[PDB]
């Protein structure tokens, strides 16, 4: 499948792609202001997700450190990133369709859009101002709004026990974005696409 990473920010990102033990296509490029990165997705890609890094330093051999969405210190992403990010979340070729979602489960920290570029589906955008909003208690000073799970490490926040509920925290999340996941419990805000669908994020897709 084909995802064309597109950043409309106005401000440098680093776009990465993983599926947790390994990169999707080259893992990580950068996007400048109106660059596009278009990456391929091996069909059946279960647990997929794209973020985007900001304010990132790398060296020579594409090692350094970067604010928000940091994988270990790699240009080129084989590993999730360090939260706060929004991602863009994928499972393709499962039993015949596609399933895709944003989730601020790992808290936020680019708005985005994650659309289909073929027939058959929805997208579904998160794109409010969710780090000037961001309650004082979850603002990562490097940038971003974190999850309370990440801040508070709690088994409400975490549903360590696969037994959680809404709370002040996934509220906010869930209040500048409904289309997103805001906890773990969530009612999924997944769509079905075609199975071999193909995509596009938008990194701030409205300003």
């Amino acid at each position: 499948a084909t995802f064309e990473i597109v950043n409309r920010c106005s401000y440098t990102v680093w776009a990465a792609a993983s599926k947790g033990d390994a990169a999707l296509d080259a893992g990580g490029r950068q996007l400048n202001s109106g660059e596009s990165w278009t990456i391929n997705v091996e069909p059946g890609t279960n647990g997929g997700k794209i973020w985007a890094r900001t304010d990132c330093y790398f060296d020579d051999s594409g090692s350094g450190i970067c604010k928000t969405g940091d994988c270990g210190g790699l240009l080129r992403c084989k590993r999730f990133g360090r939260p706060p990010t929004t991602l863009a979340e994928f499972s393709l070729n499962q039993y015949g369709k596609d399933y895709i979602d944003i989730s601020n489960i790992k808290g936020f920290n680019v708005p985005m859009n994650f659309s289909p570029t073929t027939r058959g589906c929805r997208g579904v955008r998160c794109a409010a101002d969710i780090v000037g909003q961001c309650p004082a208690k979850l603002k990562a000073p490097g940038g971003g709004c974190n999850d309370a799970c990440t801040v508070f490490q709690t088994s409400e926040y975490c549903c360590t026990t696969g037994k959680c509920g809404p709370t002040e925290y996934s509220r906010f999340f869930k209040r500048l974005c409904p289309d997103a996941f805001s906890y773990v419990l969530d009612k999924p805000t997944t769509v079905t696409c075609p199975g071999s669908s193909n995509y596009r994020v938008t990194f701030c897709p409205t300003a």
